[PDB]
């Protein structure tokens, strides 16, 4: 068995490796790179996402969301309080600002001490979930808004032709800025292209261990766990390594930089905190291993979770047991 202890690995494709995406992927799965959850992919030096990132100012934050933290230095969970419209111009200032600016800090490790120690004491603002892409319409690999739809997966695999769209998503984030341990809706893949700025840390449990996480979570947010029996699909609670090494939760970490891909495989749990302003472009993808997992998938139904348009059609076809209840959740 690749890849035995779950490790993050690290890929350098070269520009041939990187024409086809669907092979590459499959090919980080041969070396064993899904049984962490997180794969880092560092493109060849010829590729470019664009030319360049000067005239990115006047793009829209329509609701930058304020992450207000309740709890406790290493287990909370954060709210989002919606602020005011402002441009990509107006954030990185604001980023900049005394109040928000990364501190003064050693390395990378010293940053993420700060990060737990403080965080909870700070609200910062995360302008995410925007749609739209910063890669070219000439860059021809790895372009997010280009790749294969997982409607269209779906209908490769099993025959069944579905509405839905699939496309990308925009994150301008600042010093401590959050997102909270969850997987994937459907526990679908993601890949994630650190476009600009400041790095981007993660923290992630391998799906084979997935399960333990989930225990845990139960035990630390009994009340969120008795309102909805899936209630990381909030995408609100946190909890720190050290707390998650406390518990014995198997887990790795790895800092992303700007011009790296992430991805993160089926039912891989997932959390981190952006350095400093920066910029990232994330989309879900399938592959025909995620079919088996989207069909495993867990789904809230407390009506918290609030989705996309498309994953209707998951459940539907994949799910039909759980359509009905999950769609009294969704209306
Ligand atoms: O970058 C972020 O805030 C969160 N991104 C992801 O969870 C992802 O790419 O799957
Ligand atoms: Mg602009
Ligand atoms: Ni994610
Ligand atoms: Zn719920």
């Amino acid at each position: 068995a690749q890849n035995p202890n779950c490790n993050i690995m690290i890929f350098h494709p070269t520009k041939e490796e990187f024409n086809d995406f669907d092979k590459y992927i499959a090919y980080m799965e041969s070396q064993g790179a899904h049984r962490a959850g997180l794969a880092k992919i560092i493109p060849p030096k010829e590729w470019k996402a664009r030319e360049t990132y000067d005239n990115i100012s006047e793009i829209l934050i329509a609701t930058p969301l304020q992450q207000v933290a309740s709890g406790r230095a290493g287990v909370f969970t954060q709210y989002h309080k919606k602020k005011k419209a402002m441009t990509v111009g107006e954030y990185r200032h604001l980023a900049n600002s005394k109040k928000y600016q990364t501190p003064p800090h050693q390395n990378f490790e010293d940053l993420e001490r700060k990060y737990w120690k403080n965080r909870i004491y700070n609200s910062p603002i995360y302008g995410a979930d925007i749609s739209g892409s910063l890669f070219d319409e000439n860059t021809k690999q790895w372009n997010l808004g280009h790749l294969g739809t997982i409607q269209d997966l779906l209908e490769k695999e099993c025959g069944v032709v579905i509405e839905g769209v699939n496309t990308p998503y925009l994150y301008f984030g600042m010093w401590k800025t959050t997102f909270a341990w969850h997987t994937e809706d459907m526990d679908l893949y993601s890949i994630n292209y650190l476009h600009l700025g400041e790095p981007k840390t993660w923290y992630v449990v391998p799906p084979e261990h997935g399960q333990r996480l989930e225990r845990l979570a139960r035990e630390l947010f009994p009340g969120s766990s008795r309102g909805c029996g899936a209630f990381l699909r909030h995408k609100v609670a946190l909890i720190s390594p050290t707390v998650l090494k406390e518990n014995g939760i198997p887990f790795n970490r790895i800092t992303q930089e700007a011009g790296e891909f992430m991805v993160t495989f089926p039912y891989g749990y997932h959390a981190g905190f952006n350095h400093g302003f920066n910029c990232a472009e994330a989309i879900n993808f399938a592959t025909p291993r995620w079919i088996d997992y989207g069909k495993m998938a867990s789904q809230c139904s407390c009506g918290e979770a609030r989705v996309t348009f498309s994953m209707d059609a998951f459940v539907r076809i994949l799910q039909p047991e759980r359509y009905d209840l999950w769609k009294r959740g969704q209306d």
